[PDB]
């Protein structure tokens, strides 16, 4: 049933998975010289090309490519429109490795055909609490805590093959070459997330969104006027007035981030991140990079009181293209991303989120139920989306876990 994914090194059912105990890999140990020197094999009116993602036209084509035919909706009424600020950002963290952008292009005339993405990522991936208690139950703590320490590894993002060149297998070609470009620089394993069910996820979390501008939703379709708004004389007016919110943040204490905030940034998230069984560890260069505010891009706040930074929030945009709609054509979404508390309630700390993002002309804010998401849908009425984001790993025996003890975001 699955010609290419039961090839390859990943839990294969949700049996197997059910049965895992350790973190590991699964494959055969390999090293750099097993794996092919070439690229692979590829038709001979298609070449591999690796964009170069300081170059503003490579970074356009790349840009255009996922703007026509990255996802959509079920419905074909939306689609990402990752803009071409954003990809920078994305795909050029500290350290990145040009090579594991991937891409196929028409020899002819050099179309941009597929394409996928990989950077570095630095992971805690070894076992989870939950499976450490029952690996002292049965005397068998050394094997748990084999691959405790965090690992330097591979995130994969941005698959996408041109609406044109669909099912004719690809995509597996794709995931073939970004991977032995991977193992050519001796990393063996990458973390993933998709909507869509693949074998076999660690970990799903449902998505949660939250109206900033209830109007303009409804005219888009993104949202409807609930069936209860009915009973209403006026529903939207009373739509508008449940989603209202202050003009101003209520922390008197926050400001924008700026450069001399980063190593107390660093130090309060690290700790967070620490409660949660998967999560990434990150350098003050990679804080910088991730967190920093960026025109567009990313916006990040701290709370500082006594000259102190106490609390953080970060958001990033991704709008989304409007297909068919008289009045406007873009969605412009919001997305949580890192946050630390230490001082206020999170629910506190998020309203002010909430409060700057629609300040700043955003449409909807949008999560998943990872981190500790969960803890402020109802006070900041997020509603469930219909969505769901999987986590996965390639090459690595995982444990299932809840979504709430997972704390990597995934642009
Ligand atoms: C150590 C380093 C390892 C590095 C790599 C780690 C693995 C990374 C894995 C990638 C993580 C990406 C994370 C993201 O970016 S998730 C976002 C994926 N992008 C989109 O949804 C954009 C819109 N769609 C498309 O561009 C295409 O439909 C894609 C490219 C998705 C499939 O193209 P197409 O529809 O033309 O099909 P095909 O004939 O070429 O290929 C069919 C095979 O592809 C398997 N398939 C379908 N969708 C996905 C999917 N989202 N991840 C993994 N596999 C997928 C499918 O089950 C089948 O295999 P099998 O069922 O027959 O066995
Ligand atoms: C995972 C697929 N998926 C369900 C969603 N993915 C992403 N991404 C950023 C994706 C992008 C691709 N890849 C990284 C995964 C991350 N944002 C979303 C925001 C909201 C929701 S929903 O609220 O449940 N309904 C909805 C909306 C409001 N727009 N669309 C289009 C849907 C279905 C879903 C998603
Ligand atoms: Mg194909």
């Amino acid at each position: 049933a699955h010609a290419f994914w039961s090839t390859q090194p990943v839990p294969q059912t949700e049996d197997e998975t059910e049965k895992i105990v350790f973190a590991g890999p699964m494959d055969e140990p390999k090293t750099v010289a097993d794996i092919p020197e070439e690229p692979y094999p590829i038709a001979s009116t298609f070449e591999w090309w690796t964009p170069n993602m300081e170059a503003a036209d490579d970074i356009h084509a790349i840009y255009e490519l996922l703007r026509d035919n990255y996802v959509e909706d079920d419905d074909s009424m939306f689609r990402f429109n990752y803009s071409e600020e954003f990809l920078q950002w994305a795909l050029c963290p500290p350290n990145y490795i040009p090579d594991w952008h991937v891409a196929v292009r028409r020899k002819a005339d050099k179309k941009l055909l597929a394409f996928i993405a990989g950077v570095p990522v630095t992971l805690r991936m070894g076992t989870p609490k939950y499976m450490k208690v029952k690996a002292q139950e049965k005397g068998e703590g050394e094997e748990a805590a084999k691959y405790d320490e965090p690992r330097h590894i591979c995130e994969i993002n941005f698959l996408c093959v041109h609406k044109q060149l669909r099912e004719k297998r690809l995509a597996p070609i794709l995931i073939k070459e970004a991977t032995r470009r991977v193992n050519r620089t001796n990393v063996w394993q990458a973390v993933y997330t998709a909507g869509v069910l693949l074998p076999t996820p660690y970990a799903s979390g449902q998505y949660f969104h939250r109206s900033l501008n209830p109007e303009k939703l409804v005219e888009i379709r993104f949202s409807g006027i609930p069936a209860q708004y009915q009973k209403f004389q006026n529903p939207m007016a009373m739509l508008k007035r449940n989603y209202q919110l202050p003009s101003a943040p209520k922390n008197s204490g926050l400001r924008e981030m700026k450069p001399s905030d980063v190593p107390q940034v660093r130090r309060i998230l690290m700790n967070y991140l620490d409660s949660f069984d998967v999560g990434p560890v990150f350098s003050d260069a990679e804080i910088s990079h991730y967190l920093l505010p960026r025109d567009g891009v990313v916006f990040t706040y701290v709370v500082e009181n006594d000259k102190k930074v106490t609390d953080f929030f970060s958001f990033y945009r991704i709008p989304s293209t409007v297909i068919g709609n008289s009045n406007y054509n873009l969605l412009n979404a919001a997305y949580v991303h890192y946050y630390a508390a230490t001082s206020i309630p999170l629910h506190q700390l998020i309203l002010d989120l909430l409060i700057v993002a629609h300040s700043r002309g955003f449409d909807v804010c949008n999560m998943v139920e990872i981190l500790d998401n969960r803890s402020f849908v109802e006070q900041l009425k997020f509603g469930a989306g219909d969505g769901h984001l999987r986590y996965y790993f390639y090459n690595w025996a995982y444990p299932k876990i809840k979504p709430s003890q997972v704390a990597l975001v995934m642009l």
